[PDB]
């Protein structure tokens, strides 16, 4: 209740006739105009306050209004604006320090500005490694269908939600993909010997059936997150490397998403008991305060760039990419996620989260199923539990806005798989608590009434 | 105290070797420069020596170092709301939406992402979607010129037209057309011709009938090409080209990346020559490189049909930190500066002069082929021999290079991007320089130039 | 002549190693053999050794050698008319596209062309024009199994599944998608499920969602995968994956090349199956190899969208010799022949005793993995062992093959079709095969497995 | 002969049953051949044309050819087929005597078509520089407004957008030039041939697209089906030398100038090259039988002879090198070598482009005559000032005009769009100064029309 009521109109209006907006059909009247914000909770230029159950966009993992990393960025674009990651500065050194400890080592760092610039990156890193160890002829990348990699012609490529594809392509060959472990729609995986589960058994045959010799790398969310939080058997990662390095191919963990305390460890991988040879970042390394992303490539692979040859370096310049006062931020954002046991209160809020979902709305005649790790946390919605059949788009969609309308953002896998657009998502910063999570329950419940 | 210094750096020097990977250089730990501080034009390592920074860090530091005003722009809004995705909107985008569109002279709808690559992307997609719901699916080809640069992903590089920055990353998507570069040194005399019978012109038209109109969604171009070499075109080539993409049914996407806000003397490159692109991309110096962000503007009447009921109709694309709140707000504060300080102006002005002084000074050496430039960028061409155009030898303008980097001036090169073709050393100091400074960076190089 | 016969040899041979190259082995000019003549099932080579030709060339000459019928018809013809473009028309053509129609059980139209590859390579442009033509210009996918082979060209390599045969020849085109190959040995007792929860079945209907249906123009597939091994489905697969094509709105083409005219004891491999595919294509038996012809039959709704005054409307594709008039009329009298001799049905019965026969015969051999075919179509997959099904050492195989050849048995392998899995012995006996020779093609690999 | 009842009986059955390659849907137009005899064919209904294009480009001794239909039929008796995998004699005799033609020194795989016979070479240079220490060379060049086949491969290697629309996506690595057409580019024939920017652009493009990508250049002689577009003397040495220096390979596309075409053996004969491969097919057989070959340097085929898994070309075509067809293009070399038909060609081919000038030559919509041997581009304009290519309907009237009076007379039609205006001649070898007089009396009374 504003003392002074702002105005919106003019905003408004200029928002409807100069911004475009990221997936979405064209509602002006539906915007929501971000003013301000702290903690799990936004508020609009109207002055309406939501709890926010998807950190932005899986993203702001500290949570709002930390005043601890504004001051970090102000301080360092007051010392160093900008110096070209051809060269260094401090910032830059020190995060990448500082991600290698994080990471468990050892990498070598590339700084990129967003997650889709990350795995391009990862890509054409993979492509010249084999070029310069005498495999010239790998050119391959493998990832799982229903999974997203980024928005760019490469990692829409590397995309297996057609929904994020259609009307771009035609892409580049040599994208291959595989079914996704999904241990709700094929129950009793995760009870096999993870060799003889069928989609492990996939990449292997897919991989002998390509030739080897073509393969460069598989890259994998250690769990599918925008596509419907799909999870895997708990040895599926560790098979599917064991398989790569079968057939001589890196693993990339993209941990864009599942990155920096989001499943309640560091990044996803750590639940499963791998080392990839690349890992990718973004999002929660800065709780996007301001952009970065990286690239973490296994050392053994930079040794291959070192030579004196012409062409042996690395000959890729991304201007913006490990930003002065990001690195400043992100390295701030890493102290206080640690000092604060994020990555802890993130499993065992998650566990809440999760428990308490099942309690309140589990026996709900669609709800097929509830699922997550950390403050992670898918609901399938479906038409019938025996069939398992995706609920239709216009119930969802209504409990989506519902929840809105009484002050929770709840996020909904739109827009990835077609007739499987059926799941919410919630991803809420790692700093809520548990009175928070009742309220998001709470709402959701409520919300569940009207379907 | 120098001792302590020296361990600072050494400590500092050693971690960077052991975990950070640099972008475009080999393998030289003991040659990495740490950047420690900076103001105005000149930069300053962290054993405490000055260059004048002669590139604006990458292109893209146009308001200078220093600015104390846009750090305290990127605070305030940090303060007030860090994030909110732009699937939604907030303040700091729909300002500076609106001010783009004042700068580009009117009428876009402004999507923001983070890089120029990422730009381009977004331009590409845009373009391929637009026809598809215009009734032409068909329409997925891009077309671009040889020497040109647009991006480091792997649709960005098969529009670029540079090889050195391709090579061993391909293979790449199909449907990416290159035509020979406008070169007005190495193609003496297309100035002075009548546009439409310059033969990389007519190429243009050609090619787009050889490969059938209906197959061609955009063609992608710099007004100058930068990277590549300062290259030139006569005048009317813009105009030439947009009139042929019209003809042929295709939208011009003009790659405004490194031309944009100031660099050649206008607020954008495309305005030195009349003509109103379809699509413009935008990065570097939106910001003055403080902040990332990026920026696509396209025509209302495209953005139109994207408006639809359709379950595929709208722009499927989320890029989740572009048009940062921090970066928008500093964003404004730096075109408010640009504008305010008549930098659009003074790049004009002092480009002129940097040009007209470096002929005067160095233009007689004999492996100087050529020096051009508009406004605050400018290119040496370095040839073995003046009346041949033949490329010196990579070994002399790397010495040049090192030589000026010693003297405390930061030249840049246009290296790596034609093999056999990275001759020409390149100048892109930021707007704020000063007669006195130019003086500085001509003296330097004149100097470097005597020891070849 | 016993020198002088000695020398013309010796120099044929001579000339073949400095002047031929030859398809698909590793250069061994002393290993060569330089076929002479030919009668019923059996060649014999420029040296004079006979072989019982177990392969029928290359699982081509159905109506076995020395047709002299065959060959009076293809001189009749050239007599008449040599040459006609098929823009125009020529009789034999007509005839054979009608004759075609009945054997395929109509209606279809016919577009004639030389060989396998060819005739799939025409598949993927009517599918896509078709589309193109039907208001779906997105739908340009085509899919198929791993492990499976349609061509020796860059689209029908792309559509192959097989990596030996595609190694350092790519990159290939997009669009290009496989699925897991239906596998009754490797995968036992997905004959028994109900087909559709078949995995394999399964993952067909899930990656045509999960690529959207809207862009998938057609899925191709022999019958019975040949050249990979003779791996054979359950009975319902080809009726499950029709259904699935249909419900995707996506064509499904029934590759020919091998199956057709007989081999498998119908006239073609789909009429085991149940289905009546969209496209067709045809080649190796329908002359039984005696001149080259392939045909692409499309189903007539199909052949209706093509008929527009629109300027691109119609198939703008010419193939210069395809559907030559000696070839078409020589496979009419083939056609006529595999009928008056009732070669399908003995195909059949041949096969059943073949494979019974190899059972009771070889069965109990500790490297046979197992014993599969239908009609004169028959693989004998050996392993290392029984237990693991672990493919058999490559010098195991090949010793066998070359002691087949030794005594006289000419036997094939699927070598160069999928790496670790070259351990599958074939057969495709011509169609004429009798009881007699059966058991000389039995014995005499029998004893040839003696040695492993 | 055959009754007005029974021809329509067959016409019904083609329009039902038959799907005709590059044609409108016309039944009614539909010409089914009966019978043919030197350089004329007849019809179902017994009309006689003087077949002014061979076919396709491809009956170059002509039809009616008792000893051919011979050949193919004692090849049948003996041996009809072996794998190639394996060899037969006429296929050993056929790749010595292609060897000789060709002037040595050179491997030959057999394949059925010419787009077959191009695939192969691509499949060849690609694999040939994985294992020469250059697995990056990939790519294929090509001039805009060529054909090479109806591949998807050798699609993407045509400059005829006509024969590509509606077919794409193909696969990348396939880059195109400006074609050299001396009509539409004067003086190019009078300039050094370095400093013409047709054969710039060939050394630039290399270079900017990085030699070590680049695997081979593919091209014809001359542009015949894109309109017989005729290039300088010294621009298909330029171009060989071109790829030298950047170290890729140059494949002669000879499927419709080889053998006699040009009034040369084959077509680069007339332009002082040897082609590093060499791709046939058409007039080797004279059409009678389907059969192509793709010639190879004997430095290249070492590179495939080592003791590596991979090593050997893993290609296999069914029917490539079929013993009929082999056996009858032996045959088929033979008679135009015996019968002196590429001399014939030559002196024919002159005597059909002068005759053409003087009697057509002046005619408003005439722009430009020219031709090699019996291969000859009669290009038809609105205007001979601008050359813009004449009005579809009014050339389309022509070659129908002509068919009516029973001449069949060529047109680039399909190739590149607003660019159909040119008419062709390839009539066969045997054709007489009598005939000739024939062809150029009825195209003449044909444009009076226009
Ligand atoms: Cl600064
Ligand atoms: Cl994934
Ligand atoms: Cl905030
Ligand atoms: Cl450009
Ligand atoms: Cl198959
Ligand atoms: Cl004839
Ligand atoms: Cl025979
Ligand atoms: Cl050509």
């Amino acid at each position: 209740n504003a003392m002074k009521t702002k105005q919106t109109d003019e905003l408004l209006a200029k928002d409807e006739q100069y911004v475009w907006h990221g997936m979405r059909p064209f509602s002006p009247n539906s915007t929501t105009v971000g003013a301000k914000a702290e903690g799990c909770w936004v508020e609009d230029i109207q002055g309406k306050r939501y709890l926010d159950g998807m950190s932005g966009l899986w993203c702001v993992n500290s949570g709002y209004g930390r005043k601890e990393l504004a001051e970090a960025a102000y301080k360092q674009l007051q010392t160093l604006s900008y110096f070209p990651m051809s060269q260094s500065h401090e910032p830059a050194i020190k995060l990448a320090e500082k991600l290698n400890e994080w990471l468990g080592g050892e990498y070598v760092i590339f700084f990129s500005n967003s997650g889709s610039e990350a795995n391009e990156t990862a890509f054409k890193i993979a492509r010249q490694y084999y070029a310069q160890k005498g495999e010239p002829h790998r050119y391959k990348f493998m990832s799982r269908y229903r999974g997203y990699h980024g928005n760019t012609m490469a990692t829409m490529a590397a995309t297996g939600q057609a929904q994020r594809r259609y009307q771009y392509e035609p892409f580049a060959s040599g994208f291959l993909h595989v079914t996704p472990p999904d241990c709700y729609r094929m129950p009793g995986i995760e009870r096999e010997n993870i060799y003889d589960v069928e989609c492990v058994k996939e990449v292997d045959r897919v991989m002998t059936w390509e030739l080897s010799e073509t393969i460069a790398a598989f890259i994998m969310e250690p769990i599918i997150t925008g596509g419907g939080i799909l999870m895997a058997p708990q040895d599926y990662m560790k098979a599917v490397h064991e398989t790569c390095q079968k057939h001589g191919a890196l693993l990339i963990s993209d941990e864009v998403i599942c990155g920096f305390g989001r499943t309640g460890k560091a990044f996803g991988f750590m639940n499963y008991d791998v080392k990839p040879d690349i890992i990718t970042m973004a999002k929660g390394i800065t709780s996007a305060y301001l952009p970065l992303s990286a690239t973490a490539v296994k050392r053994e692979i930079y040794e291959a760039f070192k030579g004196k040859g012409e062409y042996e370096f690395f000959r890729h310049i991304n201007t913006f990419g490990g930003n002065p006062a990001a690195c400043a931020l992100a390295l701030k954002n890493l102290e206080i996620i640690e000092n604060e046991n994020l990555i802890e209160r993130s499993a065992q809020m998650g566990s809440l989260l999760l428990e308490q979902l099942k309690e309140e709305i589990g026996e709900h005649p669609l709800v097929g199923d509830i699922r997550g790790k950390g403050l992670l946390v898918g609901i399938e919605l479906v038409n019938d539990k025996e069939t398992k059949e995706p609920i239709d788009n216009d119930k969802i969609a209504s409990v989506v806005n519902a929840c809105k309308e009484k002050g929770l953002i709840i996020g909904r896998n739109g827009m990835t798989t077609a007739g499987y657009n059926n799941i919410l998502t919630l991803a809420p910063p790692l700093v809520i608590s548990s009175e928070e999570i009742a309220f998001v329950i709470g709402t959701l419940k409520t919300a569940m009434e009207r379907i």
